[PDB]
C-alpha cells in the first residue's frame, strides 16, 4: 500500500471509502453466483444513514502496478453519475472491493423473461427510453459502451432501468469453474466500437424488450451473421410492437453508421411514442 505513488493515492481519496464505512457480508452473495463474488453490503453515509449495496471483490488484481490502473478505472467512473447509468459508490483498499448501488429486480433480461411478471407495452418502451437516456449521458461524454444488451441493464426497487457493465462494472458475468448478435455490421466487419455501433446495439435491446427476452436470430450461426445482414435481412417486427417503434429500431440497424439516429434522436421519438399510451 506505501509503495502507491502518493500524488495518486491523494487524487483517488474521493472515491476511496474507509473500512468503518462498511459492513460487507462475505457470507451471502448476490444473484445465486451468476455474477461472480457479488455480496451484499451495507455502506454508511457522513450522517450514517445506511445505504444497501453490492460488494464485488476484485480477485484478478494482485499487484501494485494492476492496483494503480483500477485506482484510475475509480476515479474516471466516479464522474458517470445520471439515473439511468449504474453508480460506482466508492471503492475499498483481501482484494480491492466495488462497492455498487443494491438492484432488487436485478438484470432487465431475466426481469422481462420471468413469466410471474406481466409489463405491459407501456412499461416496455418505458424501459427502452430509459437505456436510451443513459445512453445519450454515455455518448454526451464521448463513452463508448461497446456491450449494450439488456442482460447488461440493471432494475432497482423503483423500477428504474440502469445501463452497466462498464468501468469497474464490467465483465458483470463471471462466474468462475472448478456479442456478435448485437454487434453493428462495420464492428463485425473492422472491430471497431462508435456511439454509432451503440445504437445498432439500442435497436437489438429494443428489439429484446418487446419480444420479452427473446434470444436475437435463433436459426443463423454467428459466423453467418455477417453474411444475413450484408443480403440486408433484419430482426422482424415483433407481435405487440407499434409500427412507429419499428421504425426506429430500422432506423438504428441501417448500414451506414452516419444515417443511424443519435441517442438524442432516439431519447426525443421515443420519448413522444411512449407519451401516446
Ligand atoms: F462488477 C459488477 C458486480 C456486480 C454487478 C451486478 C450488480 C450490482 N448491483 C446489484 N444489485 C443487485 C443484483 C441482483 C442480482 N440478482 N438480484 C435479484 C433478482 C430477483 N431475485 C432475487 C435476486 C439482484 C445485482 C447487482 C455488476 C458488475
Amino acid at each position: 500500500l506505501s509503495a502507491l505513488n502518493p500524488e495518486l493515492v491523494q487524487a483517488v481519496q474521493h472515491v476511496v471509502i474507509g473500512p468503518s464505512s462498511l459492513i460487507v457480508h462475505f457470507n451471502e452473495v448476490i444473484g445465486r453466483g451468476h455474477f461472480g463474488c457479488v455480496y451484499h453490503g451495507t455502506l454508511l453515509d457522513n450522517d450514517g444513514k445506511k445505504i444497501h449495496c453490492a460488494v464485488k471483490s476484485l480477485n484478478r488484481i494482485t499487484d501494485i502496478g494492476e492496483v494503480s490502473q483500477f485506482l484510475t478505472e475509480g476515479i474516471i467512473m466516479k464522474d458517470f453519475s445520471h439515473p439511468n447509468v449504474l453508480s460506482l459508490l466508492g471503492i475499498c483498499l483481501g482484494s480491492p472491493l466495488v462497492v455498487l448501488p443494491y438492484m432488487k429486480h436485478g438484470d432487465l433480461r431475466n426481469f422481462i423473461r420471468n413469466e410471474t411478471h406481466n409489463p405491459t407495452v407501456k412499461d416496455l418502451i418505458g424501459f427502452g427510453l430509459q437505456v436510451a437516456k443513459g445512453m445519450k449521458y454515455l455518448a454526451s461524454k464521448k463513452f463508448v459502451h461497446r456491450d449494450l444488451a439488456a442482460r447488461n441493464c440493471m432494475l432497482d426497487e423503483k423500477f428504474t432501468v440502469k445501463v452497466a457493465d462498464f468501468g469497474l462494472a464490467r465483465d458483470m458475468y463471471d462466474k468462475e469453474y472448478y456479442p456478435v448478435k448485437w454487434m453493428a455490421l462495420e464492428s463485425l466487419q473492422t472491430q471497431k466500437f462508435t456511439t454509432k455501433s451503440d445504437v445498432w446495439s439500442f435497436g437489438v435491446l429494443l428489439w429484446e424488450l418487446m419480444t420479452r427476452g427473446a434470444p436475437p436470430y435463433p436459426d443463423v450461426n454467428t459466423f453467418d451473421i455477417t453474411v444475413y445482414l450484408l443480403q440486408g435481412r433484419r430482426l422482424l417486427q415483433p407481435e405487440y410492437c407499434p409500427d412507429p417503434l419499428y421504425e426506429v429500431m430500422l432506423k438504428c440497424w441501417h448500414p451506414k453508421a452516419e444515417m443511424r439516429p443519435s441517442f438524442s434522436e432516439l431519447v426525443s421519438r421515443i420519448s413522444a411514442i411512449f407519451s401516446t399510451f
